[PDB]
């Protein structure tokens, strides 16, 4: 589920999850088409094309069980959904922590008509 999402962005990032990240280049949250800003809007990306792929599970609605233990996101449930999910949302938390010495906040919310040229397949 996106809450869950979002305390693992914040402890990678120690950023508000929702004012750094919802609106950030042309791939983050809700960011259709055109080509990736930053390394960080391509963490973005990767992460709709994790989300997609699990479609039937429903991703954004979906609680699944995870701890931040001893450094690292350990992601604990069984079943494929909530075990893939959760590694989606670590993936992109842990991806946005390494490229942070590169976030722009001059993205942060980036009008996205500028996001102009043709575009990603998944």
């Amino acid at each position: 589920s996106v809450i869950e999402f979002g305390k693992m962005i914040q402890e990678e990032t120690d950023k508000n999850p929702l004012t750094s990240y919802s609106f950030y280049g042309c791939h983050c949250g809700l960011g259709n088409g055109g080509k990736p800003k930053d390394a960080t809007d391509r963490c973005c990306f990767v992460h709709s094309c994790c989300y997609a792929s699990l479609s039937d599970c429903s991703p954004a609605t979906n609680r699944y069980s995870y701890h931040k233990e001893g450094g690292a996101i350990v992601c604990g449930s069984s079943t494929p959904c909530k075990g893939q999910i959760c590694e989606c949302d670590k993936a992109a938390a842990i991806c946005f922590k390494e490229n942070l010495k590169t976030y722009n906040k001059k993205y942060k919310v980036y009008l996205r008509f500028k996001c102009k040229g043709v575009s990603e397949k998944c």
